[PDB]
């Protein structure tokens, strides 16, 4: 029996390597990707050597991460209730896909990934796997074991000769997640110190710094002139939006698992490029279209965060949105400064805006429109009698 | 014949009033309201009388502003094309209403307005006015009179002794509108100063400031733990949002009449309540509930946008916000600092948040069934493609 | 320990009435209702004390049913996937909610109900009895037990003393559902002569009847001029509908749970009130409310389906419907023949039905197509 | 000046003609298109050169009408306000195409349309025809003209030496509309013998007829086995339901100008590929993606009865649709009996349909999960 397991190299999914052995005696084949988190993937491929896997591979995806997800994801303008960009969401899809390739060239009937059974990642993982493949088993490691806390566990990797050692965190290249510890308390405030993609905006450039963003097709191209791959694009806009600390959002959320939970995200070059996007359609696309594609945003966010990116309601969705963001070609300029993002302006090669119906329709005409629409309203006071 | 105006006491509604003389030779009531504009409202109603009309009324109007349009709305997360807070859009029914009331008590023909013809207010103005009285005339002297330039129109009101003088501004208790003018152009910055109601970031305090409002049934109700009124709650809330050059706004709408039109708001007040709100419903709202009220806010947006909110479609989907803002009680807690607003806290009598259920009534074993039955209809679909 | 059980008096919950007391060493609290489904609730009620009830409650619910599940659910003009007008769905809400109200009295730790492991109404059952009761236990047989089969299961009620009699059903007031057997394959048509509630259109009539329902806030209250209480006029219109074979329909339906299976139903009363119901809206309903309703409607119909009745979401959407359906007051006059049924005329009270002249036309069309030229002309 | 004008070879359009010659001193190039109305477009080119065309055009738009509206506006499942089919909006986007497209190849500098000046039927013109061709003038002497009476036209007509001849009709391969007179009176059932192209239910054969429609792809390529173009498959359907009195639908309607109109529509064709669509669809389409599909559906229905043929929104939609019905491929099996059809069969090759993934305790965890929101919300409320 062989095993495919999301390896990270921390102490979990170390753990985890060890207890599938024992508990499965089958060769555990570690994984690691590369999608921003700001890590020596070989320094876990090597660690997952040690620990006891039979075979283990590293794999650079930031481009693939933003190219194929990300940008995908960001056309349909989703954000899950009121500001969660999904940071973590889009990421799973990609490593789920990865696992079961995986298991698939390795021969391995089973994947494993070392998310807890009170989270949307076990369904983020396990959805996308059993939607690639679906007689791929599924072992989820946090479900089915006995260790009745931190403690238990310390001790099962010391007897195993494990590396040992708030809150706990994800990260990648659209951002970093913070859940748990001091956090649970919402009506706590996020500790002192805690980000890290983002700076503290008391501590942000006392001169704003002004940013422009290219989207040629409903995605971002070239950041203040200078082409730049997806991944690329994505890192040059942390950097400058992380330096003014921008993408800070504090929310409680509600999990697809039912309970709702203390959230807190930076995503600070996927905050700009969500309001860049915008500047742009406000002169690309038709009122009416925009109007419809904004009501859909909602369940195309909740589609993605619950896990079901690999599903044909999100395609179909995505075909809609896909189409639309089509039109959004032209430039954004935007100005950050201390933890916030202003759009100054925006120019498009095929801008729907002319200051001359502002500045072909007449009085007249307005006076019409108006009538007719009124029509139903006056019949009504009328009829109310 | 008699004649209800919205007169403001400025430049062109003075001209139309004159205008409104000479055309149709009509004793002109004018009215002006005070919804938080920062003129004194006394001072136009008697500039009114000054410049002809035969009467001259003058209300406050602010709480009625606040409590019966910007709250009704406020709870519906209404946010048109993702900025826009509606600042304007609210404003018109609360004075066509008013208009159309004053007339029936003055045994009026007709009440007239001053928006232009290339606007949004003319359709406002009018769908209230016609929604409410149906046999009521509209006169929109933009759209009847011959006047062609600032130059003409400064003639004439020079000539009828009218006193006389970058963008047009609609200010109000919830917002200050700038458009035209240097604004035309979508890729121009907007104008160093331009701002009223709110400090400019780079000049706002350099220590964070916290702030908290309390929502008993969808409604703010105190500040830092101060009950106030819908109308001084508003302005105690731009007081200190607008220190910290909170809630400005930049973008490129599209009008319901004329084409795109660039738009630059402060909301500093309400873009505190936007998010303090969203804050004490994380905790009172359920999952579902929340997601179709995010799906149908888009639409009442436009509506509110368009000027229906004395329509029927506006008045069901008020009955389902309503019904859910019920539940929003609770208090946000929110760090105000150089033109942002960030939640920091939040709490609810009646919260649904339990910590007991993500620490470490949930049974792990459960989430796997729960997975499997989801993921049924995706293993189905790729079988089959086999 | 104390199990208010779901009792139909058929072969299985009496099966599972004798599992329940011997696997849980239990006391059994038999409960049926009669909402429609034509059997004399009191001989369920007697067998189950038979069958070893400590208890047997039967309650006749036509008129709660009517009153406070249809009709909310028909105001709302909820149809699943385009035909399904929810019968079965409906119907669990009011049973479960009996279910904790008598476990309550009755000092009972855990209910019962006979819905099979891979389908939809155990989910209706328990997510309506968690919903009103958070601390109630479910107990749901057909999960927990070993049955190898029919054979077994025959073999052990012979062994209790349970009296052993080709497709399933479920009926009630609002209509009958079958579904299995020859029916599983979807393109095999139903078999002739297994419809029960209503005549074969072609053994209808062979004159059309007319038949007037009227509506005094979204809720039908007489039937050709005949004031009737709610459950008293849906029965009334099954049997003029049920005699001219209205209201069949015969569809492949997606489920919660399992994939997708085949249905057949017979809603006669209940489709004529879909009808009337739209035909008195035509002149009472304002445009843009009427589209905004329709477009929330789906959404409705499928967490009814789904059996989130007693959730906040459904709760929110009614209190849109409801505020809607206020206004539809009038009389809709409907034709039925032979299968079909036919809306041939409306009238109400204040009806919005019969401003503008020609030039206020052109002025609207001028206006409407301004963004539509801009967008030609830019595309140059 | 040339004007082309939307010509039908009746008494209005033929008085319109003329009144154009002499009201804007032009020329008019007179267009007549058959899309299934059952006349002969030929003689009413003809006339249009007797009652003085420069030049009159007719077309058989028939295939072009089905393959491009009608089918792609059946994909996305529409339906206006419960019961209309939208025959008649369809349609006209069709004919303003043309107008502007024969406007542009004569070198006319404007288009006209015999259309009311207080219907629905005018912005369906000229919204298509403004979205085409920006800068196309458009004349409608319905809104124009200082006619003041039925009588006045008659005389007009005959002066001009015009031929002159309970409700108005519209026909089209897809329906039949019927409204006015008689029909103002909405709690007045239609008068006897008034439709023409389904025969009534109490006349209908005694005997059900079965019919069994191939999808491939979203749209309907073969009756009981026998391929047909889009055309010639809807005039099929038309004769097999209209045989049994199928698709009659009789609803006061709202409109996009105006307040209600009671209108009458029999779509026998239109009316069969509804449901056995359906059919198919409930053995190819995901659950999920059907139930969002079904939510867009009178959005979509709306923006056709508009006239918002050719808007960006529509387009968008039509881009969601189309992805979904291109999985919809299989058979739908009907039974048509005296005026109701039954769909009574489906078959598909890629059905995800099995009589036959989870277990028991599978089940009981989903329910746990589901519930779990519900159970915080009761002990809540405490």
């Amino acid at each position: 029996m062989k095993i495919v397991l999301a390896y990270s190299g921390g102490l979990d999914t170390s753990i985890i390597l060890k207890w599938l052995k024992e508990t499965y005696r089958a060769e555990v084949i570690a994984f690691t990707a590369d999608i921003g988190q700001g890590e020596e993937v070989e320094e876990a491929r090597e660690k997952a050597l040690r620990t006891g896997a039979s075979k283990a591979i590293a794999l650079d995806l930031k481009e693939e991460f933003v190219r194929d997800f990300v940008f995908p994801m960001m056309r349909a303008g989703a954000v899950y209730e009121g500001y969660y960009l999904l940071g973590t969401s889009i990421a799973r899809p990609l490593i789920a896909k990865h696992l079961v390739r995986i298991a698939e060239e390795e021969g391995a009937e089973a994947i494993a990934h070392g998310a807890t059974g009170k989270g949307n990642d076990q369904v983020r993982f396990e959805l996308t796997a059993y939607a690639l493949k679906p007689d791929i088993k599924v072992i989820a490691p946090w479900r089915e074991w006995s260790f009745q806390g931190r403690k238990e566990m310390i001790a099962y990797a010391e007897a195993h000769g494990i590396p040992v050692p708030p809150y706990s965190m994800d990260a990648n290249l659209l951002h970093i997640s913070y859940e748990g510890g001091v956090l649970e308390d919402p009506w706590a405030e996020p500790p002192k110190g805690m980000f890290r993609m983002t700076q503290d905006p008391e501590e942000a450039p006392d001169a704003p710094e002004y940013v422009e963003v290219e989207f040629f097709e409903g995605d971002p191209v070239a950041v203040n002139g200078e082409r730049l791959s997806p991944a690329a694009l994505l890192q040059r806009l942390n950097e400058i939006g992380g330096r003014h600390g921008v993408g800070r959002v504090d929310i409680v959320e509600n999990r697809f698992v039912g309970m709702k939970s203390r959230g807190v995200y930076e995503t600070p070059g996927g905050t700009i490029l969500y309001h860049a996007r915008r500047a742009v359609e406000s002169l690309t696309l038709d009122r009416e279209v925009l109007h419809q594609r904004d009501m859909l945003s909602p369940k195309y966010a909740e589609l993605v965060y619950y896990g079901f990116w690999y599903a044909p309601e999100r395609e179909a969705l995505q075909a809609y949105f896909d189409h639309v963001a089509r039109s959004v070609t032209g430039v954004a300029r935007l100005k950050l400064y201390k933890g916030n993002v202003y759009v100054v302006g925006r120019k498009a090669p095929k801008s729907l805006y002319r200051q001359d119906l502002v500045s072909g329709y007449d009085q007249k005409d307005a006076e019409g429109f108006i009538k007719i629409q009124a029509l139903r309203l006056r019949v009504r006071a009328l009829v109310e009698r």
